[PDB]
């Protein structure tokens, strides 16, 4: 059950870390690039690794999500548990309120267009066959 998928509150998507470095949402169940290793690397901070791509979820200085080729400081996300049961993930490196988020088309949002009150930033990590 150690592997997880990250389900968005909106759109019926779960997060995918694709082998070309892109990040998006998919609504398909048999999506190997959506299988994630979510590990706390500091108190309140996680790394999210796409196990099949080998890439870490990352956010660059422009607020854009990508799948990193190795683990860097751009791969750290502050994880907050909301009272509604979902979690938010915000850039630990760029402390500007920049969240992991998917729009209505399943495409990642630019960090400066996100806020913790947006349902697009709300995700549920769920163990796979847990
Ligand atoms: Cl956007
Ligand atoms: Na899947």
């Amino acid at each position: 059950m150690r592997l997880r998928r990250l389900y968005c509150r909106t759109g019926g998507f779960h997060l995918q870390i694709l082998p070309d470095g892109r990040v998006d949402g998919t609504r398909e169940d048999n999506s190997p690039y959506s299988l994630l290793e979510i590990r706390a690397v500091e108190v309140g901070v996680v790394a999210i690794k796409g196990v099949k791509s080998g890439r870490y979820l990352a956010m660059n200085k422009k607020g854009r999500l990508y799948g990193s080729k190795h683990f860097t400081d751009e791969c750290k996300f502050k994880e907050r548990l909301l009272e509604n049961g979902y979690n938010t993930y915000s850039s630990a490196k760029y402390r500007r309120g920049w969240y992991v988020a998917l729009n209505k088309n399943g495409r990642p949002k630019k960090g400066n267009r996100t806020r913790r009150t947006q349902k697009a930033t709300h995700f549920l990590p769920l163990p796979v066959s847990g």
